[PDB]
């Protein structure tokens, strides 16, 4: 899957005054990230607010994503719900739609054993037909940190093609690259990408991406080079920007940004998300328009 | 509110080989809980496998369990969502149906903050049109213990009318009860029922109530003669069986009681969920043998 | 097991009065001690948590051990809390414990350094073999410990040959139901006494902690009002001591409890050591008050 | 911050040799410093976690701290882990590691019992006093302390006066960059030497370590490297540190590095102190072979 490598936007979900999703929107988004020279976008993800749309909401972001960005940078589908039918459903569409890969994140809420999990991504691989599968590990999420045998199992599964590395564990890292020489391995945490990277990591997938995407591909290109300074400057802007994120709220921060950037119209997210707290909108206006001027 | 106490199943979803809902099932399920005596019925809880659920199913099952059991005993309906909005559609479904209350689980895996918390409670009392609201304190989800301001805050919300209380932290159950005399407060984890009442829960929400709700009846009837024997007692049979669903899987194991009971035609959870492993059978089925006994 | 059943019962976690210069204050810790024994407590727990043993050196332990023995041998039971992350070190206190005339020792799970689980039983046996006879209390605290044992390692620990009890400081009381369950002669204490109620329902057969030095009376009193099935009585004390606990977490637990005792006469100056601070002089007047109900509920 | 500049660099967290009886071994000690010079470390972190403190008298620490201040001052630096649970016995650590020409002190956030922010900032505060000039390396650690500080109370506690580093012992390298971008001149020492290149790529201006006993020039191998912008040097260097690191974690990290010292001849016998156990025989040959690996890394 070493088509899959490279550094790719967690695409975010614009909506209109009525929370219902907002098509111009999209399309500016896409655009946006496509002109910013992302290797590709992870499409209906966390990020994208899945996990508060509805299965036919999330097939309609997939369609006119694919509308908009196909044959022009790599797309991959995040089909990723608790439910394994819905999983499928999710990944059918993906297929239907024309993405390169599908994506699910370790099924949650309830408990599940390492083997449901393993079945999960077989099913959801069968019916993403012929697509290659992006598996996550993600300690956060499933209150386990599995053990390299289970990583080895979740990646040489038949149809698995990456691993998104969702975790602040850089000696895992290290470790997985070391057992995986030729894994796919996105790094997942954006405020590590220069350490990630450095630790074994070929590329990433995350939600700043959208805004400052040049920044990451800044990264990569520096640590190729041997600019260790280049890189360790570029990382501390993108945290910089990232302290100020999960001040507001990480992604009505970032649609606030990109509202600013004349992408997003109304730069809401979905409730329960409250709106962004008003004292920190100079700053997200101020940071647009520092963003803009990097170009 | 205080009609609203008592001890209450979380009622399970039978599904078939197909993983559709199995109407029947679920029909044959609402009476078996209503015959043992059951206070009420909790329904499109966690256990009853909301989260692999569409809202249309959910709905589905609310109007068939309100089908069979409005009048007879008291109904909870679980409408919580990640989504408000979902939350809300489940929430006004709910009063069209004739529910008593609604609740809904804090909205998890995105980050919200307690106030978000608060606001989503608010939109879906909105959209229950005046059925009271039974909201949660379920730190294993949330990754957080609520401070008794925040507690406080949440129970007395407008149209707030309980709490489920999942934790077993004792201390603050009784310092819940201290602060709350009249709070209707359900004990969460079954696994302690007997000592959560005695610490101040005055009822409960249980998953295993579906297959001896009569036994946590029973605790509650001991404590009230003071007889603290039978109570310790019971709540031990209730363990002995807690220990063997841990083993199994709780939600499969008990769909397999009751389909050793002739009560649920499939005992399948839906997928990612797997079978229960086959080396439980002979137990999960001499366990329902005992219990049918106990009736008898 | 049913061996140890003379170690049954509510036993006050003893609490190490220090003087103005933070050294041992050995009249007040004499006073406490006394005062204890009036109460009618079953047993002092000497040297845990309670005690600040981790502030003390093993020669200050081993002071604080031989004077409560002087004190209270042959009136009421001593368990000595022997534990440190040292083996040797512990072995050291479990002889002198032996010693001094204690019924029994006890170690808290060694800490800080990952140990695993087969060498935490090889610690309690070699503690076991240095207190020559007096029967072991596998001490467990997580919270503290940062220990997490499953329930099998538990069930393996309390059999161990010289094991005579449980110190359960978990609030788990599902577990509680299932170590009682599997050990039906096993001496159980609770651990966190603002469930002790709950606790002895879940299966506890006793407790120590760190209130019973200033309100001891009150959970012998749920004891024996689940004992005659009044569990109004029994949840009402319930409800008193978690009001005192309220206070206590606010306060800070071993400085707030030796403020009290200071204002029942007992400790002369309530300081603990160092880094602990000093008890926020907003909070003496609570402090007061509580000390003047608690002497006033005796008669 | 700029003023203990002299602090920065790759410091080894020395082990304390024991012999058979588990004594301290003076002999093996001072081959082990003079093992480390001669690796060209830039220091050493004397008598901290990895040195097996917390299963050591206070005389015993003092005795360590002499041996070594006695084998190193004035060729390496030299900094003396003070830190206990309480208060007054670091101060007296801390003011031996005076007496005996130490470089800096440093002390663990105070452990088990849990002490308030406040609480914390004052036991620095006083054995700062004591060290009565030398600076304090204070720590962020919470996987073995239990202790959780907020990256606001780290800055805190980095800007108390007389503080000159921090001991980053945590694997978020989120806040190992926030920290240096706070704290532009702060001496700032990767503590988990498996991510240590990451660490340095982070914020780190160095470490500190127990693997660097074995191996210590690959570490200032890493350093070097980065410098020059050899990435792929750096990276091939930690993944050898990291195939260590693996085999010391399967075999008991102290008593592997003491194992594999042992089989370098510069330690005489390689026990740990009770209750770690010995090393599983099986790993021998692992260790042994591991042992001729790094000899011949530099022979
Ligand atoms: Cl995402
Ligand atoms: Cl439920
Ligand atoms: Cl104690
Ligand atoms: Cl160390």
């Amino acid at each position: 899957a070493t088509n899959l490598r490279g550094v790719m936007a967690a695409l975010l979900t614009p909506f209109d005054q009525q929370q219902a999703l907002d098509k111009a929107s999209l399309r500016r988004l896409v655009q946006f990230n496509i002109q910013q020279g992302i290797d590709g976008l992870y499409v209906g993800g966390s990020t994208g607010e899945a996990f508060v749309q509805s299965l036919s909401e999330r097939e309609q972001v997939l369609e006119i994503v694919a509308e908009e960005a196909k044959g022009k940078i790599k797309l991959i589908a995040h089909v990723g719900c608790v439910s394994t039918a819905e999983s499928q459903q999710l990944a059918a569409s993906a297929k239907r739609y024309g993405f390169d890969a599908v994506s699910a994140v370790t099924p949650f809420y309830y408990p599940f054993s390492f083997e449901e999990h393993c079945d999960h991504y077989r099913a959801i691989i069968d019916s993403a037909d012929g697509l290659p599968m992006v598996v996550y590990n993600i300690p956060a999420l499933s209150g386990v940190k599995l053990t390299l045998d289970q990583i080895n199992t979740l990646v040489t599964l038949p149809g698995v093609g990456a691993l998104k590395q969702t975790s602040g564990d850089l000696y895992q890292m290290e470790q997985i690259r070391r057992e995986h020489p030729d894994l796919v391995l996105y790094n997942g945490y954006d405020e590590i990408f220069a350490s990630g990277l450095l630790a074994g990591a070929d590329g990433g997938i995350g939600s700043t991406y959208n805004i400052m995407g040049w920044r990451y591909q800044g990264i990569v290109k520096a640590l190729k080079e041997g600019d260790i300074q280049t890189a360790q400057k570029l990382q501390t802007e993108c945290n910089k920007v990232i302290d100020l994120l999960i001040k507001t709220g990480v992604f009505r921060g970032l649609k606030t940004v990109l509202h600013y950037m004349d992408v997003v119209s109304v730069p809401l997210c979905r409730k329960p998300f409250g709106p962004v707290d008003e004292k920190y909108l100079p700053e997200l206006k101020a940071l647009a328009q520092q963003l803009m001027q990097e170009r």
